[PDB]
């Protein structure tokens, strides 16, 4: 199936997912000179004080920290959005080296990693219905650079041990996502898609200007994960990022 290797990588995704060549693909390079300041864009509203994390799972392409979205406990609203979006899960994309790992690029600059906070439009009732709508999902994208440790990320780091291989899961309660947020909420927004198959063009991307820094030892731990299932030949989970796609007919707006 699809993956990130030279034989099943992003360059091959179109064969099974023709929308890989669609008009609103993600990620893209954020050219800051061309992005347009939109004074009509409201401030982001992040309400995560009632967030209920449940578990973490190695899905074979990343590790997802899953949230209870049966009620409006952790929501995203405002910015360029109309309505309430509920947090379903958060995951990352990282590199084999500190010089790459992010999906989105700013002036072609790649970061060490990229965090994606996935939310679905509550007017569609379920995540699976939201995925059939142009305004179905809202993804908060946060860049990671190597520097000082991110205090807030250590519980995630520490549990990786336990979900080393694909299909493995561990209980993961009382994790507060607020500890992964940069100080500033300034952002860039554009209409896009999922970055992995099925690549559905249902996303409203919100990529924060300010990166969060993490230590070298923290990102090191992410690189110890495996794409493979237990008892299979070891393949380190590294470089699980999709390169920039053509902006085509779109406008990147800035909140600042
Ligand atoms: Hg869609
Ligand atoms: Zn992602």
């Amino acid at each position: 199936h699809w993956g990130y290797g030279k034989h099943n990588g992003p360059e091959h995704w179109h064969k099974d997912f023709p929308i890989a060549k669609g008009e609103r693909q993600s990620p893209v390079d954020i050219d800051t000179h061309t992005a347009k300041y939109d004074p009509s864009l409201k401030p982001l509203s992040v309400s995560y004080d009632q967030a209920t994390s449940l578990r973490i799972l190695n899905n074979g392409h990343a590790f997802n920290v899953e949230f209870d979205d049966s009620q409006d406990k952790a929501v995203l609203k405002g910015g360029p959005l109309d309505g309430t979006y509920r947090l379903i899960q958060f995951h990352f994309h990282w590199g084999s080296l500190d010089g790459q790992g992010s999906e989105h690029t700013v002036d072609k600059k790649k970061y060490a990693a990229e965090l994606h906070l996935v939310h679905w439009n509550t007017k569609y009732g379920d995540f699976g219905k939201a995925v059939q709508q142009p305004d179905g999902l809202a993804v908060l994208g946060i860049f990671l650079k190597v520097g000082s440790a991110k205090p807030g990320l250590q519980k995630v780091v520490d549990v990786l041990d336990s979900i080393k291989t694909k299909g493995k899961s561990a209980d993961f309660t009382n994790f507060d996502p607020r500890g992964l947020l940069p100080e500033s909420l300034d952002y860039w927004t554009y209409p896009g898609s999922l970055t992995t198959p099925p690549l559905l063009e249902c996303v409203t991307w919100i990529v924060l200007k300010e990166p969060i820094s993490v230590s070298s030892e923290q990102v090191l731990k992410f690189r110890k994960l495996n794409f493979n299932g237990e008892g299979e030949p070891e393949e380190l989970m590294v470089d699980n990022w999709r390169p920039a796609q053509p902006l085509k007919n779109r406008q990147i707006k800035a909140s600042f």
